């Protein structure tokens, strides 16, 4: 079986929730091929506390021993400078994660982004901390007047405005756009990095989700478990950000946005709950694409190189020096993901076959 | 003002299905204020025989005698120019609807409308016979890659063409684009009726349903219910159909496409069926539409008139000659529509409130 190295491999958007879903899907994190996941906050009640996120990342330490755990805050009114500093200098947060308000799940009452000038003072405080700012790109929705309508389809792009005056009043501040689904988002952030020479050189990436390298508009209308935030869109959109994962540029990686849902969640008639679930597969799924579109020598930048840099991951916070190893042996998504108790997740293209699995090697 | 006499109420585009749903359904196309009701044809099997059509025709009339019943062929390979002339002297069905293969609810046995070709010998007996060809405008899905994409979202604005072509060799066959869900499709009857005024000269018209003049993607996006075929589409989209709604213009009337599943079909997490369910409130659903637009002088001719002037229909065939009278009572919509047995139903917009009511009266 042909295989390939790829070294300590990066999911910079993980969902993980509380409980005994929290216990189920830990684990998978080093099963799907990740040695390093950023895990977002928007827990029931979002982490706005310092005391909280202590807590979580040992919870989560304890259930994978071997995982380096990239924790963060939920930008709320709750917090304040002094609070991203203790929690900065403390090692408690790598970065904070934006919600605006309604736009998915946990989400509200969380912020309104065509302002974003009430958090300054964060902003401020999470730059001298060297803190990430991680934004779900999408205005809330708004479909009378005065301005444009605002849907589900241009609801990331609408957005995109916020993001450049953020980048223009903080320029040294870390700002990621997270998940990206439409080409004029892509557009945006190879022009934000127009001039940009070394890695080292970007401050505003953009990371993309495994499921929205395959699903179009069509794969998830009528099939609530596709059902995701920001929404699979046109096919324009999805050649874009195939394209631009393995462009090879320092400013997209991996972030699965897996976001784990039982499957009574799903199965709703009203108000089906948004997020896939990707973990258990994580590169799998994402060596799939690479190989499909034969780009495989850049698959290592992608979900493990560019997101060190970025996240300036240092080797003494690793919890493990072990290697994610591709090696082409075939294998066939689960119906479901289970405890074998209360919750029984659909992981996402069940049923279907894949080239790699992954394995882990130490370091010699 | 209050109460609005609207007579021979007209509801071009009915499902009423089969078994113990049947019996749940077409007493309600009474309760919604509807007196003159054309029933669709797809059933498990679909309608394509003389026999079933007029069983199906007398099992109708036994669950609601005062409704007036139009009965419809499906467009299926199992069907000759015989069958025609044999159905439409015999007085049996008032047109033929085409489905496209895979598209929605029971158009597994559809059409190919990339080549209408075979059928042409079909529209030939149909135009003779001054039958309605009744067309379900959306071309099925291609992924492709090669030729463009054809999806959910552009899917009804790619029949267009087909049907500018089916309009140019069969010009005095009378023809409707059901539901329309899109400007582009709007725009396209406005310039194929560039000349008419008054109001039988339309042979190519549109029908307009009740959840498309409310509904944008966002409200079925996560939300079974309102997910139906063609998907409701885009602000600018459902402007261009209230303009046309409350347009006046004979081109446009009323067809509530209520298409009733038991909820469990609904919540599902894969494979939701399509169709919402509006029968039973099928009026009062387009009075509260032409009343928030200030133009109630027009629900008369959108919701009877000109539909009676398309299918022409006489005298000599209504059921009851009772007159719908939409009085302004309020009204809460249910949460579940039920038979106390089996079938559970969710109305469109369940639970909200309504303006109006209405009540029936004879013509003495
Ligand atoms: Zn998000
Ligand atoms: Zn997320
Ligand atoms: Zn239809
Ligand atoms: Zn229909």
């Amino acid at each position: 079986v042909q295989e390939i190295d790829l070294g300590l491999t990066c999911d910079m958007h993980v969902h993980v929730r509380e409980g005994a879903m929290c216990e189920l899907v830990t684990p998978k994190i080093r099963d799907g091929g990740v040695s390093i996941a950023y895990i977002m906050p928007n827990l029931q009640p979002p982490i706005t506390t310092l005391d909280r996120v202590i807590e979580y990342k040992k919870t989560l330490q304890k259930l994978a021993p071997k995982t380096t755990f990239l924790m963060s805050f939920y930008l709320s009114k709750d917090l304040t400078p002094d609070l991203i500093h203790e929690a900065a200098q403390q090692h408690a947060i790598r970065g904070v994660k934006c919600y605006p308000a309604g736009v998915t799940t946990n989400s509200a009452a969380g912020v309104d982004p065509n302002d974003f000038s009430a958090f300054y003072p964060i902003f401020k405080a999470m730059q001298e901390e060297n803190l990430v700012l991680n934004l779900h790109g999408e205005k809330p929705s708004v479909h009378d007047g005065d301005k444009e309508p605002i849907h589900v389809l241009n609801a990331e792009e609408a957005f995109l405005p916020a993001l450049k005056k953020l980048h223009n009043d903080f320029p040294n501040l870390k700002i990621i756009l997270e998940h990206c689904t439409s080409e004029s988002a892509i557009k945006t952030i190879e022009d934000i990095n127009k001039n940009v020479k070394k890695a080292t050189d970007v401050k505003v990436a953009a990371t993309l989700t495994a499921h929205h390298l395959f699903l179009t508009i069509d794969d998830w209308a009528g099939n609530p478990v596709n059902f995701c935030k920001p929404v699979a869109k046109l096919p324009n959109d999805k050649k874009a950000l195939v394209k631009a994962a393995v462009s090879g540029k320092p400013y997209f990686f991996f972030g699965s946005d897996s976001a784990p849902h039982p499957v009574q969640n799903k199965a709703n008639y009203e108000g089906v709950c948004a997020g896939v679930y990707s973990q258990s597969f994580a590169i799998p799924y994402i060596a799939q694409v690479f190989e499909e579109q034969n780009a495989l020598e850049n698959l290592k930048g992608f979900v493990s190189d560019f997101g060190i840099s970025f996240y300036e991951v240092k080797d003494s916070e690793v919890a493990s020096s072990d290697k994610a190893i591709l090696f082409k042996k075939e294998q066939v998504i689960p119906q479901v993901i289970s405890d074998g108790k209360d919750i029984s997740i659909i992981p996402f293209k069940a049923g279907d076959k894949l080239s790699w699995s992954v394995r882990w090697e130490p370091r010699l």
